[PDB]
């Protein structure tokens, strides 16, 4: 499922995402905007043979089982394919999981790159929440 903006903002809403961690759901919907283009289905290759799924990323070394990536660590106890879902749930009850982990959302490279100390709030402008 390819989200609307404003779509994805009410259901990262829902979800709870707003403000967690200390993080304002503009800063959430940027992310899933680099990251996948507010698309599900988006998956990629890393380098090191793990693979990312989903809206936001979620790599298959720490977070989801894919059956693929030696060592991986399962932390979200899911199926990466459970990513690629039109709900977004377990991308969102995940992604609470690894904002928690130490780094806020520095976990997200493309957050980091071209989210982080810009004007998120640009994200959610017209929507309604
Ligand atoms: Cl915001
Ligand atoms: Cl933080």
């Amino acid at each position: 499922k390819v989200f609307g903006r404003c779509e994805l903002a009410a259901a990262m809403k829902r979800h709870g995402l707003d403000n967690y961690r200390g993080y304002s759901l503009g800063n959430w919907v940027c992310a899933a905007k680099f990251e996948s283009n507010f698309n599900t289905q988006a998956t990629n290759r890393n380098t090191d043979g793990s693979t990312d799924y989903g809206i936001l990323q979620i790599n298959s070394r720490w977070w989801c089982n894919d059956g693929r990536t030696p060592g991986s660590r399962n932390l979200c106890n899911i199926p990466c394919s459970a990513l690629l879902s039109s709900d977004i749930t377990a991308s969102v009850n995940c992604a609470k999981k690894i904002v928690s982990d130490g780094n806020g959302m520095n976990a997200w490279v493309a957050w980091r790159n071209r989210c982080k100390g810009t004007d998120v709030q640009a994200w959610i402008r017209g929507c309604r929440l």
